[PDB]
Formats: C-alpha cells, structure tokens, sequence
C-alpha cells in the first residue's frame, strides 16, 4: 500500500524515485514520563488528516527509568502506534530510543526480530536501532553493534529501511561516511539537529557525508536548543529545511508532546484524542506544522 523505501548511493528512494517525507516523533514512551498518553490511534489519525504528516516515530525508551528494560508495556505502546500508522497509510519508525544500545544487544536483537517478524511485510515500517550514541567510537562501538542487529533483521525482512545512529548525539555522519556499513540493502544513517544549538558547521558535516555516498535520515530534529529547552530559532530552522529539501532528507520533529519545555509541539493539556486548534500549538508546534503541511 505505501511505496517501498530503498537506498541507492546517497539517496533514500520511495517506489524507486527521489523524494522525502516529513512527520513527527512522539516523546519517550517511558511509563511516568508523560508522552505515553499520545501513543494512540486518534493522535496518529489527526497528524495525518490535519498536519498532512507522512510519518510518526515511536521513541521506545530502553534503559532509562520506566523504559522497556524494566517495563514490558513500552512494547505495547509501540505496536499501538505501528498498527495505527499502517491503518492510516503513514510510514512509522520503530526507534530503540537509547544512548547505550550496544550494552543491550541481545534485547535489541530479540525486539527487532519480533518486529521484523510481525511487520516486515508492510512497506510502512522503518527500523531505527540506536537513537543517539554519545561521544563513542563509530568503528569500535556503534558499527559492530549496528552490524550485528542488521544481520538479524535482514534474515527476516530483506528490504525495509534500517537507520543507524552516529556518534555525538547522531551528529557525526561524516565519520560514518569514512567507514560505511557495506553489503546490506537499504541502510541509512541518522542525523539529529536542534536549530537553537546547531547550524552551518553541522550542515557542512552532513554535506561531506552525502558527498562520500551515504544516505541520511533526520529521525529527530527540533527548532529549539539541544536539551529540548529554549526559544524557537525560526531562521536557523528555515536554513535546515532548505538543506533537507535540497538533499531529499526525510525528517521527524521532536516532540509531539505537551510537557512545559520549548521542544513540545503542544500546550500542556492538549487532548490525547487530537483535534487541536491553533492555540493548542506552541511556537515550536506551529512552526513544525507549517513545515510538515508544506512538504513536497
């Protein structure tokens, strides 16, 4: 039903043609952290019908407090959002939302094997296997774990996109480009930016990476500071959108959530049933709807 996603050189393709999609990341799924109330079919359908979103990202907390490693119901929140994205003809990222993914390798393999088995025949699904590595080695920390998890997914789901986290909160895509994962089909690399913190020096590294032949996917970006706080950087966000559209870079905005921080798209109390009007969107949410609604 939706077009299958593939990669070829530095391009992420849809039904074999260049293009890109825009949508939304939910906040951490973790029990007690307040983003869980939006993991439901009404909010998913509303992002589709009112924001024209093409994509939702289920950000399943792993080793953080209330994450999947101690609270099994995180997986239920993910499957609820996956089923709803399929029901609404939207792509969906299943995101192992950890800063230490290599330390939970067997758990990550088991989880992605169960997902690939249940969902691997749907074109909608994208596997994101390591949200945000920290200041750790690409060759000696991330790449060996990413290779192990990809080997296992590809034995079950030969095709659907896998997106791999990069060093330094998924900034160092130019490092991954110097030592890419070869031999497996349809693998892209994560770039995260926050417009209040990151500008031209980070676009320069993304340009280097694309020049060296690797495809990028922005599974998370914000218009505020990297810690999720602060003011919307409208002009810097525009420069990033220009860069993403130039290079057909798909993207998910952080976060569809109503916590009292700058990155939250919604004003606190915004209904979990969706139906939000203009005043229930924060400065960041207003700008993200504009970008997503206008995406080519």
């Amino acid at each position: 039903m939706v077009a299958p996603i593939t990669t070829s050189g530095n391009k992420v393709l849809f039904g074999g043609q260049q293009g890109s999609i825009a949508g939304n990341s939910f906040f951490w799924s973790n029990t007690g952290w307040g983003g869980e109330k939006y993991y439901n079919a009404q909010t998913v359908a509303w992002l589709k019908s009112d924001w024209k979103s093409s994509l939702v990202r289920a950000a399943m907390g792993v080793d953080e407090s209330g994450g999947y490693i101690t609270d099994s119901y995180n997986k239920t929140r993910v499957t609820t959002v996956v089923d709803a994205a399929i029901a609404n003809n939207m792509y969906v990222i299943i995101d192992w939302h950890s800063h230490h993914a290599e330390q939970y390798q067997s758990q990550a393999i088991a989880f992605f094997k169960e997902m690939a088995t249940k969902y691997g025949n749907n074109n909608n699904v994208i596997y994101e296997i390591y949200n945000e590595p920290l200041q750790v080695s690409w060759s000696s920390v991330i790449k060996p774990y990413a290779t192990a998890v990809i080997a296992e997914i590809r034995k079950i789901d030969p095709d659907n996109l896998i997106v791999v986290g990069t060093p330094t909160w998924s900034q160092d895509v130019d490092v991954a480009a110097n030592d890419p994962i070869t031999g497996y089909a349809n693998i892209a690399y994560t770039l995260h930016f926050y417009a209040g913190t990151h500008g031209q020096s980070l676009r320069n590294k993304a340009s280097t990476a694309l020049s060296k032949g690797i495809p990028l996917f922005v599974t998370e970006w914000g218009s505020v500071n990297a810690d999720g706080g602060g003011s919307v950087a409208t002009a810097e966000t525009n420069s990033w959108v220009s860069f993403m559209k130039t290079n057909n870079i798909s993207n998910a905005n952080w976060a569809l959530n109503d916590k009292a921080e700058g990155a939250s798209a919604l004003v606190s109390g915004a209904s979990a049933n969706g139906g939000w009007t203009s005043s229930q969107l924060t400065a960041s949410g207003t700008l993200a709807k504009s970008i997503i609604s206008g995406w080519p």
